[PDB]
């Protein structure tokens, strides 16, 4: 209820979050998540430990199926910014930034933090697959890899996405999906740090 | 009046805008966001017509199909300079998803560092203590077509490696691939990078 | 844009130990964006083991690899064991640094609950288990900026403990080619990371 260390320019999960994230079920690992406002664009931090369920431990030896080779983590955002139920991320330690911790109460809005609709529609396809008019599925994604443990024998092709959900009616959303083909052998999913950045929504105007 | 001088950017839905290898074939959305000593940028390019608009390397084999790159010429003052693959009619600072009225007079800060990335680097029987680094002004990374992890194209960002125009400046985007890609739009996920930034003029 | 940079630089001297004292020249801006750190590194070493690479002549592991260390004070001070001497790791005036060394960069440092100096789960429950990956980012650099030439690239936060540092900043560089008269000359690498916070000030 009120504090001088509240800083608006940071949302995030807490830098050292209890389990507050459902990969396979509810609470089974901890995604660290720190969005900084740099003006147009956020800066993000993101880094994933599951310490429990299917990818606490992979071995795709003794469990050879496609299911085990791959998952995804939703942030589903409502029109003023925030978290919807359907999302991957449980919303109780997911706010605005004081000292290591979050506000005492929870957010009412987090648009500038949103990306920006204009540059990652949610898309309409009818007919014209190409009037020279078409709009881009790419651009609302970055394509890289993180890597478990640290070790860089071990990528996962990693994929975020804006704006691309439609779950809970969500206005704005951040996907990750993560998959491998790689046939690891007990290596728990603890991915590497990766930093991205998005294009952000504009505050509206009164 | 919402004009951000803090951003120079494409606008984040531009028009076409981009020569890759014709007038108006591409779209272009580049934001350059100032965070002090350093540029955070944000790169994305479609190209909506011409010989990148559907990728066919088993009907367009041989190198020509399978590279091209897109410059950014920059003058003293980082304005925009007309040999560049860029179109400058929507390459303003911001003002609420569009630009501002007028076109800028300078953009000296958004600019790469002249010191950290020098013009030419020639090195010669110099000594090791003034040896100076060609890869510096370089980075070095791949974009993914369709944002597709299977389609990468190796990407170089350069930083005041172009002469062309006189320019005192330049950003360069090379593009290039060695899959044989059937009949693959050139759309490219979005790339996060960062630059050290040129100071202001005078009393800075 | 002064206070908010820390850096070697842009177009430092020799200034780092690679193998020997001053055999490479570390270019690495920190900037302050609040919350994280925006980062800018670029290594070019200019005599010694790594100027010219040749594993075909030198085989062995030990030219095959290196690391590059930060160890900084619980004010943010560049320790002595460093592999970057501190006489032009400064704040920003222009193009240099600030007339005297700074006092405290801990706003500048990986911070200590992202990033813990010490953190390994024997005897841990799965709920208090914490990740050695996290303090890191696996990415490539690129000899020459040639996309032929990659060198497999670790940036690790506060993974140090050597000078009884407080925080630190790891560059390991390491590649399987057998490279044949290739500088390292490695091309820059964005990356960010959680800052720690100022102590507080007046209570
Ligand atoms: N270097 C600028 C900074 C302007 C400011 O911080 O307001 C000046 O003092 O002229």
């Amino acid at each position: 209820v009120g504090n001088k260390n509240n800083d608006k320019l940071t949302l995030w999960t807490t830098p050292d979050p209890s389990p507050n994230c459902k990969v396979s079920e509810e609470k089974d690992s901890k995604l660290t998540l720190v969005l900084t406002k740099c003006g147009s664009q956020i800066l993000a931090s993101v880094s994933l430990l599951v310490v429990k369920g299917k990818f606490a431990n992979i071995n795709n030896e003794t469990n050879p199926g496609e299911d085990y080779k791959k998952f995804s983590v939703k942030l589903l955002f409502d029109a003023n910014g925030k978290l919807l139920t359907g999302s991957s991320l449980d919303g109780n330690y997911w706010n605005y930034k004081n000292k290591d911790s979050v506000i005492g109460s929870p957010y009412e809005n987090a648009v500038p933090f949103m990306p920006n609709s204009t540059a990652y529609p949610k898309i309409i396809n009818n007919g014209t697959a190409n009037p020279e008019d078409k709009k881009s599925a790419a651009k609302k994604t970055i394509v890289t890899n993180v890597y478990l443990g640290g070790d860089a024998g071990q990528p996962v092709a990693t994929t975020v996405s804006f704006n691309k959900e439609t779950e809970s009616n969500c206005v704005y959303s951040i996907t990750f999906d993560f998959a491998w083909n790689k046939t690891y052998k007990n290596v728990p999913f603890d991915s590497s740090s990766l930093t991205f950045s998005y294009i952000a929504q504009d505050a509206e105007d009164k």
